[PDB]
């Protein structure tokens, strides 16, 4: 059922870092790693708690749809992407943390951690402030286990409507060409150690999907394209994709 190939380390360490990628062959019922103890390390979601953060605001109806205008505070942001008015879809593109930090006090302690729980997401912990536990509170959540969880948003499967499943994964759009689809967040997590960046999601094919999440050490923030790069190396490698 699972596969380990401590080969593709190198894909890290050629990086000076070190990390882990998780790969499910859906067909096949087959899992692939570099490291199965890392695989099952929990680490902080960062920013990839934005899927469900998004499911659960859409289902609750604190956010109505795609299209809505979540108009920016008029506080200025170091990262300029921030500093403007943002929808669904563009605010999972740069991980806009202030927008996302107002619909979980909308959502509210409360539902939030029923829902966790019904999605079975992680440690299911939402302990430290609503508006930020995702970077600095109890909630942690491994490799193996974000893998678990895009399989039931994939099927449709999660305790939301079909409605706000189809939504996330519009959202979750980030690539797409004649030979594949990929649909993906990014992660970064600084507040508490060890930083690392994080990318889930899965590999459309004609015929298959692939899922993937991976996490790598992030001392910092020079090393962020790394996520993706190593990634698709990987996929290519695994002849994935072309
Ligand atoms: O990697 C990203 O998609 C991303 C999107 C928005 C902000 C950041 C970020 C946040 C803090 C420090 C930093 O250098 C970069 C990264
Ligand atoms: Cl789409």
């Amino acid at each position: 059922e699972w596969q380990e190939n401590k080969s593709w380390n190198a894909h890290f360490t050629e990086h000076k870092s070190q990390g882990v990628v998780v790969l499910w062959n859906e067909n096949k019922q087959q899992g692939f790693t570099n490291n199965l103890k890392r695989a099952n390390q929990a680490f902080l979601p960062a920013s990839t708690f934005k899927i469900p953060n998004s499911l659960i605001a859409l289902d609750l109806g604190v956010v109505k749809d795609e299209h809505q205008v979540f108009k920016w505070d008029g506080q200025t942001r170091d990262i300029a992407t921030w500093n403007r008015d943002h929808n669904l879809i563009t605010a999972m593109k740069y991980s806009v943390v202030p927008v996302y930090q107002e619909f979980a006090r909308q959502i509210g302690e409360a539902r939030m951690s029923k829902m966790l729980h019904a999605f079975d997401y992680g440690n299911e912990d939402i302990s430290g402030n609503v508006d930020s536990f995702w970077l600095d509170g109890g909630i942690r959540i491994s490799a193996t286990e974000q893998i678990s969880f895009l399989r039931k948003l994939y099927h449709n499967k999660l305790h939301v409507s079909e409605r706000s499943q189809r939504i996330v994964k519009q959202a979750m759009l980030t690539e797409a060409n004649g030979d594949y689809i990929i649909r993906a967040k990014t992660g970064y997590s600084t507040r508490i150690e060890p930083k690392i960046g994080w990318w889930v999601g899965w590999v459309e094919l004609d015929d298959n999907v692939w899922f993937f999440a991976m996490n790598m050490d992030m001392p910092t923030s020079d090393g962020l394209g790394l996520r993706q790069a190593i990634t698709k190396e990987v996929l290519k490698q695994e002849k994935i994709i072309p």
